């Protein structure tokens, strides 16, 4: 049993809600919140900008030290950093950005990072401003993640479209 409320059950392990991931994190304080990061951990907009703003820029400060020490992530890769005031940990996951010309086949690899954590609050990777088909991303999520994932979809029209088209 956990604290996530009002999520629609899609499969044995995947649940979905039309919600702002920042507000969900502030309410539940999950062990892991997933950020839709880029390889440089530059948290400018989207999920990343919103999470970072909610941490008063502490996420960015921590991320800059991470990159200075370790260099950029891989597309499809991840790192575990602090969740600051929002969660115990933040799993920064890099899905491919189609608007940058990156390979959508890497989306499965990106979702595989979720399997290292028993429960996660997460966004829909590579969708929205990352340019990929959101129906496809949800399919890859359900067909790749085996641990318990609570998906928070910001856009209301998108949420309705995803639910109504889900197989
Ligand atoms: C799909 C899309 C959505 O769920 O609509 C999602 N975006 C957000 O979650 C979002 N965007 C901008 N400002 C925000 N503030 C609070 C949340 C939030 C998203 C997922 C992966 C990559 C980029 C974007």
């Amino acid at each position: 049993v956990n604290s996530f409320s009002g999520y629609l059950k899609l499969t044995d392990n995947v649940y979905i809600k039309n919600a702002d991931i920042v507000e969900e994190a502030k309410k539940v304080k999950p062990t892991v919140v997933v950020n839709a990061a880029n390889v440089y951990l530059k948290h400018g907009g989207g999920v990343a900008g919103a999470l970072n703003k909610a941490t008063n820029n502490a996420m960015q400060v921590e991320s800059d030290d991470y990159i200075a020490t370790n260099g950029p992530l891989k597309v499809g890769g991840s790192c575990v950093l602090s969740g600051h005031n929002l969660a115990k940990h933040c799993l920064h996951v890099v899905g491919p950005n189609v608007n940058k010309g990156e390979d959508i086949q890497l989306l499965k690899s990106a979702y595989e990072n979720f399997n290292q954590h028993e429960v996660l609050l997460a966004p829909l990777l590579s969708a929205g401003i990352f340019g990929a088909d959101p129906i496809h991303s949800l399919r890859v999520c359900v067909d790749t993640v085996r641990t318990n994932v609570y998906l928070a979809v910001f856009d209301k029209n998108l949420y309705d479209k995803l639910v109504s088209s889900f197989l």
